[PDB]
């Protein structure tokens, strides 16, 4: 196990594994008790008031942070019992992460990744940096400095803001120049992020309603991935922000997401960056690693400890995986460094940890949080090492009911979040309404996507991979805690300076002439008023009178819900309403007049007002007329310029050299096809898939709103009765709620199928042909050039080979480019 001996906040100070410590700070701080849990890893069950002098208070600031959920409470982690609970939770979380294979990989890598000793001015001498060592005070009083790699401190006033911190150098960027530094992780195991999800309906038709609770193991794995990245000095510069346009009303106010976040999240999240930027980052960090190798080569002396040159040379060689030769020449081998970079960049990702834990979690960042939950995971009756919340041999093992906040009510408590539901907003009007900042579309800018297609080019002559990496990994030896000369009494250090993020303006007003989908979504909202709720089809009426609620069903539904009947036929009323709702939500129209669109669901038309046009049948007509363009709020700007014509190098009288040139030309032709396909797929994912995802989520929200509205109407009607009638009927609205939610799911599968078909048909009809035209022109410009190039020996055979190869376009295989069950499933039938 990771934690060898158990720790509690009552053990008297020892001086080896438990001790009062002092960490670097700008001023002077008092010693704080700390528990070492493994080699080079310590924990401080105290609130973060030491590393950040600016964060010297645990009270809510007047300006709320730009985070969808934030819980503030100064009382937490102030009592001894709370500290013991925190220590137990952290130990259990570390054990759970160490249980899995990928977690063991990550923990071994983090323990191995000791920072670099580049604090010396002499070009041939290595000296430890003060900002990477901490002091431990023995009971007698004589403190001793020690190295370390990780520190866990209870979060700051923002109790769920889990952001890694570090102490940098005056002129060096230790987090991105390959030097590395110890990472202080603000982690809290007693709180979790409670979000909603509806993508598991296909695999779990009996998926429960409500939100879901994120496993804290995933959050700790994310923070640990960030710490491991910053330990190896491969983090991306923070100014590389994923810029998003904010001028449009349908555009976000701002989403400060770094490229490091994209790299850490993994999965589809890692596909928002093009291959060019990834290659640039890889080459830049390769240059940094070779610089580090040269620095190791030129260094001859160690000052600060008794450790010899050989031991530290071996330690840093294991840290950076450098190919040192017989003469001690450390070189950055391309293959080993590439494997290490791939492992740290793509293997160590949140998506892989979600797959390994077998827990429900968000796939992209766009489905922001909605609640914060207080949890206790110290007792085994609530959370176990192996399975987590989804305990085995219970009713919570299947369908991920253990992580449900409505089924596992005993383990979760909904706390108050400080960020108001309409605290950050935009004012849209044509009745100026307030639309939440986190409910808006994600619009990437055109600058974030860069390509080298127009540049010329010259011709010369899954879990399986994780298992293989485990079989090829080593867990034999970890770096030792070598004695080091004591540092100063106070470690003077300053946190790494972060780039300033300008406050996004709040309450920007937009004047329009058409009804946005947000207006229609808001028109289907009520306030649980005691007065009778009336359904209507005019969105203007719903948005003016808050008692009225807009509905996109037929007039029969409105008539049926707007009538009045005594308790004699209410028993019939309930079943008629549930049957009509199930019928209308499950309605479908089949057509073949639009390519790749076999389902043309009409009621989407007036629900989200996608077509800017009232009639649903006219929406059917508009869809079969104009393809999947109507769904997208803003048409993405896809532009493939003229491809770089190949430059084959002539080789006179060397026939086999000519053959190698003609083979490399074909290979790079296929690779160019694949790369253009990948670029277009990335554009489709970034600019179109997010819009369809938001439309799907908003349609689910609208359906749930309609169900809640009709449920409120029937509840109000039932409340109007007498007590004897209520007892005789015994109308249990929970059963009807479950029935209507199941009808919502039965409609949701069809809605998912339709939207998946539309989002794949847009790629097949309006994005791929643009590239295919360019590459067909490229083939036309290449075949004649190659024919000129061949003008001795096997002339005829070469001509047949080239004509056969460039006669047909390479087939588009969506499987190799995007890995998702729904998209592949809908692409299969065509």
């Amino acid at each position: 196990p990771f934690v060898n001996k158990q720790f509690n906040y009552k053990d008297p100070v020892n001086g080896v594994d438990i001790a009062y410590i002092k960490i670097p700070n700008a001023g002077q701080m008092q010693p704080v008790k700390a528990f070492k849990i493994h080699n080079k890893i310590w924990v401080i069950p105290e609130r973060d008031t030491f590393t950040n002098p600016e964060e010297g208070d645990l009270n809510p600031p007047p300006e709320a942070k730009q985070v969808p959920v934030s819980y503030y409470d100064s009382t937490y982690l102030s009592t001894d019992n709370e500290k013991d609970n925190y220590l137990k939770g952290v130990t259990k979380l570390f054990e759970r992460i160490y249980s899995t294979d990928l977690g063991r990989m990550l923990l071994t890598s983090i323990v191995r990744g000791i920072p670099f000793w580049g604090g010396s001015t002499i070009d041939t001498e290595l000296k430890v940096i003060d900002t990477n060592c901490i002091n431990v005070i023995q009971p007698d009083g004589s403190y001793r400095s020690e190295e370390l790699n990780l520190v866990i401190i209870g979060p700051s006033a923002d109790i769920i803001q889990f952001e890694c911190k570090s102490f940098g150098h005056e002129v060096l960027n230790l987090t991105r120049n390959g030097y590395g530094s110890t990472q202080y992780i603000r982690f809290s195991p007693d709180f979790t992020f409670g979000f909603e999800e509806s993508l598991e309906v296909d695999t779990n038709p009996l998926l429960g309603a409500g939100k879901f609770a994120t496993d804290p193991a995933v959050t700790l794995a994310h923070q640990l991935i960030h710490a491991g990245h910053r330990l190896y000095g491969i983090a991306i510069n923070p100014n590389r922000v994923f810029k998003v346009n904010t001028n449009a009303y349908y555009e976000m106010s701002g989403l400060e997401v770094s490229f490091e976040e994209l790299r850490t999240f993994g999965g589809h999240d890692a596909k928002f960056i093009d291959s060019l930027q990834e290659n640039e980052f890889r080459l830049y960090y390769y240059n940094k690693f070779k610089d580090i190798a040269s620095t190791l080569n030129k260094a001859k002396s160690i000052v600060g400890t008794t450790a010899s040159l050989q031991y530290m040379k071996n330690v840093f060689k294991e840290k950076y995986l450098l190919s040192e030769d017989t003469s001690g020449k450390f070189s950055v081998d391309k293959l080993k460094f590439d494997k290490l970079y791939k492992m740290l960049t793509e293997i160590y990702t949140e998506d892989n940890f979600v797959k390994f834990f077998k827990v429900l979690n968000a796939k992209t960042f766009l489905n922001f949080d909605k609640a914060v939950f207080k949890i206790n995971i110290v007792p085994k009756v609530n959370y176990t090492i192996y399975d987590g919340f989804n305990l085995r041999n219970t009713n919570l093992a299947a369908n991920f009911n253990g992580q449900n906040t409505e089924i596992n009510n005993m383990n979760f408590t909904k706390l108050k979040n400080f960020t108001g539901l309409f605290e950050f907003y935009k004012l849209l009007c044509v009745l100026c309404i307030k639309v939440n900042n986190w409910d808006l579309f994600f619009s990437p800018s055109e600058d974030n996507f860069t390509n080298d297609l127009n540049k010329g080019e010259e011709i010369t002559s899954s879990l399986d991979l994780i298992q293989q990496y485990y079989l090829t990994f080593n867990f034999d030896n970890e770096p030792e805690n070598i004695s080091i000369e004591n540092l100063s009494s106070d470690i003077i250090g300053q946190l790494e300076l972060m780039p300033n993020i300008e406050r996004f303006p709040n309450g920007k007003k937009y004047e329009l002439d058409k009804y946005t989908m947000f207006h229609y979504l808001r028109a289907q909202e009520f306030e649980h008023g005691k007065s009778r709720i009336a359904l209507t089809n005019s969105v203007n009426e719903a948005l003016l009178n808050p008692s009225r609620v807009y509905t996109f069903f037929s007039s029969d539904y409105v008539k049926k819900v707007n009538k009045a009947t005594e308790a004699a036929m209410f028993l019939g009323w309930v079943e008629q309403l549930v049957y009509d709702f199930t019928d209308e939500t499950s309605e479908v129209s089949t057509t073949d007049k639009i390519a790749d669109i076999t389902i043309i669901i009409p009621y989407i038309g007036p629900a989200l007002n996608i077509g800017n046009m009232l009639y649903k049948d006219d929406f059917v007509g508009a869809l079969i007329f104009s393809g999947a363009v109507i769904l997208l709020e803003f048409i993405p700007e896809i532009a493939i310029p003229v491809l770089g014509t190949f430059a084959l190098v002539s080789y006179i009288a060397n026939k086999v050299l000519t053959v190698q040139t003609i083979d490399n030309a074909l290979s790079k032709r296929n690779e160019k096809w694949d790369e253009v396909y990948k670029y277009i797929v990335t554009n489709w994912l970034a600019k179109v898939n997010t819009q369809i995802d938001l439309i799907r989520k908003k349609m689910k929200e609208a359906l749930e709103n309609q169900a809640e509205a009709t449920k409120a109407i029937i509840n109000y009607q039932y409340n109007q009765y007498t007590e004897e009638e209520k007892n005789n009927i015994n109308f249990n609205i929970d059963d009807l709620s479950s029935k209507l939610n199941e009808s919502i799911n039965k409609a949701m599968i069809n809605i998912n199928k339709f939207l998946n078909q539309c989002s794949v048909s847009y790629l097949m009809n309006s994005m791929i042909p643009y590239g295919v035209k360019r590459l067909e022109d490229f083939d036309a410009s290449l075949k004649d050039a190659l024919l000129k190039y061949i003008y001795i020996g096997q002339v005829d055979r070469l001509k047949d080979k080239v004509n056969n190869t460039l006669s047909t376009d390479i087939p588009f295989q969506l499987s190799k480019y995007v890995d998702n069950q729904r998209l592949l499933s809908t692409f299969t039938e065509y």
